[PDB]
């Protein structure tokens, strides 16, 4: 399309040239929240529908956590053509996050580095914002457009598991799925929650709170992991997830690594790296986690998706669904319909009847 080219070659470079990346993001949330978007000509076909996590998903491409941290733009994100929306991460109490500047563009690498540090309106604000549209979301979910809520922990919290439990109780009743995000690179000690005895302790507590919700308000629970984990960490996670019956994994968050070859001037800023340089590290992480779980645990694949090929690589590696964020910052809203159109074309070219048939296909070769 002409929209894809206009956004990619004129509008997004112009906004990037005029605004620092945090300003640009704030303006994008605002625009999106108002539905001021090119609006998606792409009509989802049947072959893009996926059933997983106790829901129908009209298409398998979601917006990753971090774009709509506070649940302000959910409707606008469906209008952009996302098959599912994840908000957050949301912390129990409001908190401001790190001082600015705290997000940086690496245009020569099609990458971003961020260190927001869980800026969050907090659970009560987000609860009331979702309650104001609760029935509109119920109808969206029923029509195949589910809602995920990503839960974080406060910087000064003295008990991490209790922070997650409070999130389950408060936002669980309003979500189709919850995410225990234990993989932000930007909160001290958080990624240690990914180790064994303490992952099992944490997730048992979270699941017990989830199971204590009334049946119609009881969400799936997924664990979001980093791309930087050791072999041992990955094996431990797989074992716990199977043992507790966790509903799924989100693979991956941003990387603390700095792959060789980054060209951006800002490559050595502290934070998590996203976008193209993360792509194959995330794909490979999916591949390993799918094999370690025997293909029995749904995976949402994320990191560096900017095309149908990128989406399909993750699906064939084991993802049932994918998400993207950073690609938007570079290509804008038309990238969503692009990914979907390309993915549909590729599935037909490679002999798959739909997305579902492609899930984990590389492990059967
Ligand atoms: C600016 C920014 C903020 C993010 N904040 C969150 C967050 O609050 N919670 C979370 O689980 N992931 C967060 N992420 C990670 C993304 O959800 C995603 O896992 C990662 O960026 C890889 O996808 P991408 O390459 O398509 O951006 C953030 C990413 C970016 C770029
Ligand atoms: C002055 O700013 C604009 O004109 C924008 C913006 N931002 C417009 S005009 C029509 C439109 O669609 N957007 C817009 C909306 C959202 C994004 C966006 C969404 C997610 C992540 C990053 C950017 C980008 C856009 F250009
Ligand atoms: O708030 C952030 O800094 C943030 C959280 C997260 O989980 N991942 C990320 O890259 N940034």
């Amino acid at each position: 399309t002409g929209d894809e080219r206009f956004y990619a070659e004129h509008l997004m470079p112009t906004l990037q040239g005029l605004l620092d990346p945090e300003s640009a993001h704030r303006l994008a949330v605002r625009f999106t929240s108002l539905g001021l978007l090119p609006r998606a000509r792409f009509q989802d076909s049947d072959m893009l529908e996926v059933r997983v996590l106790g829901h129908k998903f009209r298409n398998p491409v979601g917006i990753a956590a971090g774009f709509d941290k506070h649940g302000e733009a959910v409707d606008g994100l469906y209008k952009m053509g996302f098959g599912f929306v994840e908000i957050g991460s949301v912390t129990p109490k409001p908190q401001e996050g790190n001082p600015r500047p705290r997000v940086f563009r690496l245009p020569e690498d099609q990458a971003v580095i961020n260190r927001y540090g869980f800026n969050s309106h907090g659970l009560s604000v987000v609860e009331h914002r979702l309650r104001a549209r609760q029935q509109k979301q119920a109808k969206l979910t029923e029509d195949g457009l589910p809602l995920g809520v990503n839960l974080g922990k406060n910087k000064t919290s003295v008990d991490a598991a209790e922070d997650y439990a409070e999130g389950v109780r408060v936002l669980g009743p309003l979500a189709d799925y919850l995410v225990v995000n234990v993989s932000s690179p930007n909160t001290a000690g958080l990624r240690s929650l990914q180790g064994k005895a303490e992952l099992r302790r944490l997730l048992t507590k979270v699941l017990q709170e989830r199971d204590g919700l009334r049946r119609v308000h009881r969400p799936a629970v997924l664990v979001k992991i980093a791309p930087d984990l050791t072999s041992q960490d990955k094996e431990d996670i797989a074992s716990v997830v199977k043992e507790l019956g966790i509903d799924g994994l989100i693979v991956t968050n941003t990387t603390v690594s700095r792959p060789a070859g980054l060209q951006g001037a800002l490559r050595s800023e502290t934070g998590g790296l996203s976008g193209k340089p993360l792509r194959d590290l995330s794909t490979q992480t999916i591949r390993e986690m799918y094999a370690l779980t025997q293909g029995r645990v749904p995976i949402i694949g994320v990191g560096g998706v900017s095309s149908g090929q990128d989406a399909l690589e993750k699906i064939r590696a084991g993802a049932s669904l994918v998400q993207l964020y950073t690609a938007l910052t570079f290509w804008g809203p038309p990238v969503v319909g692009k990914v979907k159109r390309e993915l549909e074309a590729l599935l037909k070219e490679q002999g798959f009847g739909g997305v579902t048939d492609a899930i984990g296909a590389d492990h059967r070769r």
